[PDB]
């Protein structure tokens, strides 16, 4: 039998048949589980390519057609003579959508079919590259009505270096390593901040300075491009009832755009392929503003709320953190920037799981990452047993280029 | 072979060298991770291994008292088919089985645990007497103390001592003719058993169930608990005066009565254990889970929150005040209670000690991180390795 999974809220029990098709292997063994750890050539090429082509031809219900036979023989031959192959434009669209769908740690996959694929595979420099990214940012932001998107730059090929985006996200706030060891700004970004300065960017001093982009064309040092201020939509944070909250001077950007993962499709690998959607409020509120190693505003909010911060059995931390999440959602709703709260996010996810069971008989999900970072057992995915495993196509972490 | 484990808030790295000695096999493979799932003569070799453990524990291994005990158990099994634990070994295996429990966040307490030897027990009324001493001793007027009572081990050819109740204190769950349930829905199966085995049903949301105790090769027997023995806490809020009127209450003693204990290849199908509650077990899981008392929307109504839009975070605002009411009510009543913040920071200190005592600590992240305010507690940011050491507590098939 396959793994029996159970919902503890309804009582229902499914079986994950899909997990059996897992090709690449993960970090657990029968002797110890490592599911909480953040970071765990022609014939392999041909078998990876073959499986993808079959997936494409399954999707459009043309399995076994003449075109399916022919595209396999086609791909077999280009690999035999070039050692590589090229994806058709429609295969590349299907692949990116499958990579999102396959991402165990994404709670937003109900959207996986509504994804706008920008082909940039004939990009030829860091300048053309920056251009493709401003077009992405412009399209996905859409003056606050967010639309998911991905720009696919050229594939890894033997002989040439990769395109790389050095920033982890397109929009990120500077993190200034202050002289006494602290940080003014986002501490997650002190490394990329240091690298930007060294490469010629003149920094500022705010807690919310937008970083410039370091873009790396093949075999070439990274280049510095500044984003146009009017392309970076930002939301000033205020509270529906706590009027002093606005004086804190808090801002966050509209667009979450992950720029440093690698997209892998039918064995081909795309080092640079920024994708974006919209935020879940708890990523801004709890994670980005309350993590102790992030902006870490939680105690200061609480004191202004006049909460007894001297004993945890008042649950001041939880009262303050709830209020920072109210402010985030209310400020996005105000500025008319798309955003979703962790209750709708996770209940749409439960709608994704049920479809995936019908569609594929399984859905790779990382429980520790799908459960939101506040109010876990309040949401429905808490009581949902989940099976984690690796499908291709896929987004993958990759080394920092430097 | 030595799993690197990181703390992301701090940036500290340690390696778990203890996972190499993992006795049994978990549910996971290189192909698929199943951590999230809730339920995932060679006797001589388990018993040999536990004894080296024990004598190493007390700084006198391979020595004189070691080899005596070895050829002791050997002859015991060769003459019987099982063997008998020394009292001190029983005490030590009791604490180890708690200390090895990967899902327990309270393991900072594993040193202080009162073991009650009841392996000289026969008859359900004898069971019932051992049990009420436990309850009395562990309640201790509200200053809770940790304890386990060990009933006679499994042995070949013979029946078994089973407590049919999942916990020693459990509220009744009456399936209604409208479909739903009055009381604790978790307990619909045990409550029907109590009626089927003689008990006269109450009809309240907090009717304490009787005890169905089973002695080898006889049916189980009803055993009602003296009401002065089951310390309960009426729930009220420090500032919301209506809250008291909701009539909520919970019990003082978390006491688990359905797990099996395993020591040196020996298995004890009855061995109940008890400590004190973490607040989020009461406030968030038992009162707020959709399939338990499910009180969130009622508390929210009373606070005049907006319940037709998820983004007002009414579920969160309600849950917090419910948890605040739990903490206030236990403190007011001088019953031991611990909040998830204090608990989780103590569990860090347990991880950090155990890193020096044994070089690691089996921990199940999904069950260590509390069900409210996850990322606000420091265990959220701690990578964890889950494996199975022995001795241990285990789940076991229901007796019927
Ligand atoms: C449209 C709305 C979307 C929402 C609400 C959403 C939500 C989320 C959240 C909350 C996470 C966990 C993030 C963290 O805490 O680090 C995540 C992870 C992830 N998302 Fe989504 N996402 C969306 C769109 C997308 C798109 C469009 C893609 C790719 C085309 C994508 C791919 C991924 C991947 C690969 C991860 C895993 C990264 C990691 O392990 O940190 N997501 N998503
Ligand atoms: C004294 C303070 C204690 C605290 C604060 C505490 C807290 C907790 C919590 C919150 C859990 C997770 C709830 C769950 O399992 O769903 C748990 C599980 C557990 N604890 Fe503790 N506990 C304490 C004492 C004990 C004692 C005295 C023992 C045994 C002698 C023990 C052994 C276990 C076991 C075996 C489990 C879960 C088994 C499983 O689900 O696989 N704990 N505890
Ligand atoms: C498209 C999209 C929409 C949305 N709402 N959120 C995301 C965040 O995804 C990622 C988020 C992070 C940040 C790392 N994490 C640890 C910290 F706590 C956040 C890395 C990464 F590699 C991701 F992919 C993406
Ligand atoms: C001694 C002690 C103290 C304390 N504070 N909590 C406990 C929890 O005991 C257990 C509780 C449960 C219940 C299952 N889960 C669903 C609900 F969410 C808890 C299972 C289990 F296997 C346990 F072991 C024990
Ligand atoms: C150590 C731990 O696994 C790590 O902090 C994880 C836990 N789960 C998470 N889940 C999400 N969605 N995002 C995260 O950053 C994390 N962090
Ligand atoms: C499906 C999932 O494994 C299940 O809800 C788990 C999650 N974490 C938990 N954590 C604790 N402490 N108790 C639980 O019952 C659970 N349940
Ligand atoms: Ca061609
Ligand atoms: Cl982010
Ligand atoms: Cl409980
Ligand atoms: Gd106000
Ligand atoms: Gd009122
Ligand atoms: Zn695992």
């Amino acid at each position: 039998k396959f793994p029996r999974v159970k919902n503890w809220e309804v009582g229902s029990i499914t079986y994950d048949t899909l997990s059996a098709q897992a090709q690449q292997d993960g970090p657990c063994t029968p002797r110890r589980c490592l599911g909480s750890l953040v970071f765990p050539a022609p014939e392999q090429l041909l078998s990876q390519a073959r499986d993808f082509i079959n997936q494409y031809y399954s999707s459009i219900k043309r399995s076994g057609s003449q075109a399916h036979e022919q595209r396999l023989q086609e791909v077999e031959a280009e690999v035999a003579a070039t050692g590589t192959y090229q994806l058709r434009e429609s295969e590349l669209v299907f692949g990116a959508k499958q990579a999102w769908r396959n991402a165990p740690r994404c709670v937003g996959r109900i959207q996986w079919g509504k994804l706008q694929v920008f082909d940039a595979r004939d990009c030829r420099s860091a300048q053309e590259m920056f251009t493709y990214i401003c077009n992405h940012i412009k399209y996905a932001t859409n003056r606050g009505n967010l639309r998911s998107a991905i720009t696919v730059f050229p594939q890894r090929c033997p002989g040439r270096g990769d395109f790389r985006i050095w920033n982890s996200q397109l929009v990120r706030y500077a993190g200034y390593r202050q002289q006494d060891g602290s940080v003014r700004g986002d501490p997650a970004n002190v490394e990329i901040t240091e690298l930007c300065i060294q490469h010629g960017w003149t920094p500022g001093n705010g807690r919310f300075d937008v970083l410039p982009l370091l873009l790396q064309a093949p075999d070439e040092p990274p280049e510095l491009f500044l984003l146009p201020p009017e392309l970076v939509l930002e939301v000033p944070l205020e509270h529906p009832t706590l009027e002093w909250f606005a004086a804190l001077g808090l801002r966050w950007y509209a667009l979450p755009a992950v720029s440093n993962m690698l997209l892998e499709i039918g064995g081909l690998e795309f080092p640079a392929a920024p994708f974006s959607g919209w935020y879940m409020s708890t990523e801004i509120g709890t994670r980005n503003l309350c993590d102790p190693h992030r902006y870490n505003i939680l105690e200061d909010v609480a004191v202004c709320m006049d909460l007894d911060t001297r004993t945890t059995s008042s649950l001041w931390k939880d009262k303050a953190a709830v209020e920072i999440n109210v402010a985030v959602l209310h400020s996005y709703q105000l500025a008319k920037v798309t955003i979703v709260d962790h209750h709708a996010a996770t209940a749409s996810f439960m709608k994704h799981l049920e479809n995936e069971q019908k569609a594929r008989g399984g859905c790779p999900a990382d429980w520790a990452w799908i459960v939101p970072p506040i109010s876990g057992s309040l949401t429905p995915v808490f009581h949902q047993e989940m099976v984690n495993y690796f499908l291709s196509p896929a987004f993958r972490y990759q080394p920092d280029p430097w």
